[PDB]
DNA sequence: GCGATCAGCTTG
DNA sequence: TACGAGCTGATCGCA
């Protein structure tokens, strides 16, 4: 049965109601500067469907959407927020988002559309936008007819889901999660989104063209150490040349032929100095299709800013992930691509990017859940965390703490928030599981509050059925009670983690938050670029760094209280490379 | 021809 | 390569 609906003209006082499900659809994945194609209000007097060139003319309609005492329930607020502050538009007052609620009351659901939402609740009166809209070469925009009752089927599903999900969300003590937390944060990652972030384009070509060189050189010496030349991208002709032609010893495979996992030419690389050529044409080659050429195709030719897209629905623990680009997995950790990063520079001249990361704080949100005594006094003394870790499993003083002994003791830290193994760490350090046991039986021994809460958050994810993190996020496990050992374990470090890894990004959340309301306060220029799990990326005046010295860190480290205390660090330069 | 999947890379 | 992510070149898919 067709929905009914006024397909309207023009906008009317009846359409401008107190509270209403409102859609603004943007059907372009990537939103930014992007075509709305239609409107869609529902509320108490009926059902109305608004051409865009019509609405947003409207000086009522523009008005309607900047007031925040006229409330709107949405489905992804923030695409359509952002795709109106490309046109100029401010939209204020959204008090329900269901794309959110969705997301906490169960990530794993996957949903990404209202009709995905909707079938939670057993309302199928919507059809997916896939359906809809097509996909990939055969997307496109269907014709008012069917493209307005779409709209206002989403809009009435909208209308009709938000009391059931509230009160899901209250049952579950997820509801200040939803409107203090996730909601506020979705307004400023829009204002991040749209901020977006300068690059240096001359800087990038000229790395560019000097990483061209360089992959020449290495090229050109691989070909001549192979005795031949072939596609060195290609797994399968680069497996035949290692493999068969120059005789490397076979230690792991894959599915279509041999494995050449970084991993494994690591340990081949002993045996031909051919191995060290291809590990460092595969480091220039990821630089130079990724992060030099890849990273120019999204730059936006006029304003030379990159608006990358924060999916705030994604993760399973809570986290954030960033898309084109994204802008959380840029190099850092080798200096050849660290240099990356001189490219991201301040939006306004005598500007400068300020950044601020969390020390360690999955390993302090540890401390504090699991309430271990030794783990706590560590950090309440701001001691090197996996220095103190050596000293506790290798029984030696600090001063005998050498460099292999800290670094085998951070990797078992690693493997605690993970969810530890003795497989996992066993092939992490290359030892053997027995080794790996003993690691894991000495750090469980110094450190038996960790222990107690690993075996007893396990427990409870087989008997809530989900694990909660600090601000009561949650995670269903059901493979927790699987009867084969490796789909259980899987979920048993899920359930390790999840708290872990979860907490330490709604922190960072809350801090975000608190962060723009302080600087709001002060009337700072300062504004928030990025953020990238444990860090928060700034620019600001130059006159403005002395201020945000004091007042980001604090923020940071206030945003809760633990049984220890927060620590953050913080960085200033030029260019990001600089903000080191 | 196209798009989906594998294998490799990058980050916290 | 453990936990959580995204992008790109090569290749198995077959319409
Ligand atoms: O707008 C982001 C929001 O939309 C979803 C779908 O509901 O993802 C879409 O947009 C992303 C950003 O362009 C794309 O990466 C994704 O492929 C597309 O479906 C949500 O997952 C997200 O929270
Ligand atoms: O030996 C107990 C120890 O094993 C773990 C897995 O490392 O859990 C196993 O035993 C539990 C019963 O004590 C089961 O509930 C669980 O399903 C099974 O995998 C640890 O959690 C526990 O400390
Ligand atoms: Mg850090």
């Amino acid at each position: 049965k067709k929905m009914a609906f006024t397909l309207a003209d023009r906008v009317t006082e009846e359409m401008l109601a107190d509270k209403a499900a409102l859609v603004v659809e943007v059907v372009e994945e990537n939103y930014h500067d992007a075509p709305i194609v239609g409107i869609a209000v529902v509320n108490e007097h009926g059902r109305f469907f608004l051409r865009p060139e019509t609405a947003l003319a409207d000086p009522q309609f523009v008005a309607w959407l900047g007031d925040e005492t006229k409330k709107k329930s949405m489905f992804d607020s923030k695409r359509a927020a952002v795709a109106l502050k490309w046109k100029g538009i401010e939209l204020c007052g959204v008090s329900f988002d269901l794309l959110l609620a969705a997301y906490l009351l169960d990530p794993a659901q996957g949903v990404d559309d209202v009709a995905a939402a909707a079938k939670m609740k057993q309302y199928e009166a919507v059809r997916p936008d896939e359906a809809v809209y097509g996909k990939g070469a055969k997307r496109a925009v269907p014709d008012e007819p069917v493209l307005a009752e779409h709209l206002v089927r989403k809009a009435a599903a909208i209308w009709e889901l938000e009391r059931p999900f509230l009160d899901e969300l209250r049952r579950n003590e997820q509801d200040r999660l939803l409107v203090e937390l996730e909601q506020p944060l979705s307004s400023i990652l829009a204002e991040m989104e749209f901020a977006g972030v300068k690059v240096d384009t001359k800087r990038l070509e000229q790395m560019g063209k000097e990483l061209a060189e360089q992959l020449g050189t290495v090229e050109q010496r691989i070909y001549e150490l192979a005795g031949q030349e072939f596609n060195i991208n290609s797994p399968k002709q680069l497996g035949v040349i290692l493999f068969e032609k120059l005789q490397l010893p076979v230690l792991k495979k894959t599915k279509t032929g041999y494995s050449t996992s970084a991993d494994v030419l690591e340990k081949l690389a002993p045996y031909h100095e051919i191995v060290e050529n291809i590990l460092h044409y595969r480091q220039l080659g990821k630089l130079q299709s990724t992060y030099i050429e890849g990273l120019l195709k999204v730059v936006r030719p006029d304003t030379k800013k990159v608006h990358t897209i924060f999916n705030q629905a994604l993760t399973q623990t809570g986290r954030l992930s960033s898309t084109e680009p994204n802008l959380q997995n840029i190099p850092i950790r080798l200096e050849e691509g660290r240099k990356i990063r001189q490219a991201f520079v301040p939006s306004e001249s005598d500007w400068l990017i300020f950044a601020a990361d969390y020390s360690q704080i999955e390993l302090r949100v540890l401390a504090h859940i699991a309430e271990d005594d030794n783990l706590m006094e560590a950090f309440r003394r701001d001691l090197d965390i996996h220095t103190k870790t050596a000293m506790d499993i290798f029984q030696v003083s600090e001063d005998e703490v050498t460099p292999n002994m800290r670094r085998q003791a951070k990797a078992v830290n690693f493997g605690i928030v993970y969810g530890i193994s003795d497989y996992g760490l066993a092939q992490n350090l290359n030892i053997s599981r027995k080794e790996a046991a003993e690691f894991i039986e000495r750090y469980f021994e110094s450190f038996p509050g960790v222990k107690r809460y690993m075996e007893n958050i396990v427990q409870e994810a087989k008997q809530k059925g989900y694990v909660t993190t600090l601000l009561h996020r949650r995670r269903y496990l059901p493979d927790i009670t699987s009867r084969n050992f490796n789909v259980r374990s899987f979920a048993e470090r899920m359930a390790m983690n999840t708290p872990i890894q979860g907490s330490a990004a709604d922190i960072i959340k809350k801090a975000m938050i608190d962060l723009n309301a302080r600087l709001k306060e002060e009337r700072l220029q300062a504004h928030l670029l990025l953020q990238v799990h444990d860090e928060l990326i700034l620019e600001a005046p130059k006159e403005e760094m002395e201020r945000l010295c004091r007042l980001v860190p604090e923020v940071m480290e206030q945003a809760v209280t633990l049984r220890v205390p927060l620590k953050v660090d913080y960085h200033y330069g030029s260019t990001w490379y600089d903000a080191k």
